[PDB]
């Protein structure tokens, strides 16, 4: 199966560089773009940059230009984030994520590595924020894109020991093994996850993400909560 196994727990004091890996395995590694992301805690994700392991080929969100630098070794199937001149607001956790082919974009997701520093871009509003039911309830979550993004809008699970997986991809795509009481739609500018038949275990986070234009951006993320 696949994995991206990414490296431990980096601590380390303001300025110094750390360079965190993510180590794939079950499949082919140069076949498909790695991304990195990243996620403050307690808050949303937000997309570094990409890099096509073929050729090199690599696209940074501007607001992460000269803090993090993207490479891969082909020879040890491991992609790199470089983070220099760290400091406080660099404290987050960084995710790796390889695309399948298009439209699956972020496929796969790393387990994520904490650094911890210590001595006219789509905007998608997400709602509700908090969304409290009870089992065996249908909710539906939204995403409303700034812009026009057409199908390309993923649906995110994110558990609390900070685990993600993609449930749906390209608007109404269901993962393989995601159980069919999710479902994606779009009606116009919104987009909507809707879980029909709560079960336990989905009482979770969630998120939108869409790949249209560069940079790709996330939903604020909704909570769920049982009743």
């Amino acid at each position: 199966q696949v994995q991206l196994q990414q490296s431990g727990l980096e601590l380390v004091k303001p300025g110094a560089s750390v360079k965190i890996s993510c180590k794939t395995s079950g499949y082919t590694f140069t076949e498909y773009t790695m991304h990195w992301v990243k996620q403050s805690h307690g808050k949303s994700l937000e997309w570094i940059g990409g890099i096509n392991p073929n050729n090199g080929g690599t696209s940074y969100n501007q607001k992460f230009k000269g803090k993090a630098i993207l490479t891969v070794d082909k020879s040890s199937s491991t992609a790199y984030l470089e983070l220099r001149s760290l400091t406080s607001e660099d404290s987050a956790v960084y995710y790796c994520a390889r695309d399948d082919r298009y439209p699956a974009w972020f496929a796969y997701w790393g387990q994520g590595t904490t650094v911890t520093v210590s001595s006219t871009d789509i905007q998608l509003t997400q709602s509700p924020s908090s969304l409290s039911a009870s089992l065996g309830e249908r909710v539906s979550i939204t995403c409303r894109a700034s812009q026009d993004i057409g199908s390309n809008l993923n649906w995110l699970q994110q558990k609390p020991d900070g685990t993600i997986k993609r449930l749906i991809y390209a608007t109404s795509s269901l993962d393989s093994g995601v159980p069919k009481r999710f479902s994606g739609s779009r009606s116009g500018s919104d987009y909507s996850l809707t879980i029909s038949s709560l079960e336990s275990e989905d009482f979770v986070d969630y998120y939108c993400l869409q790949y249209a234009s560069s940079p790709p951006t996330f939903g604020g993320g909704t909570k769920l909560e049982i009743k």
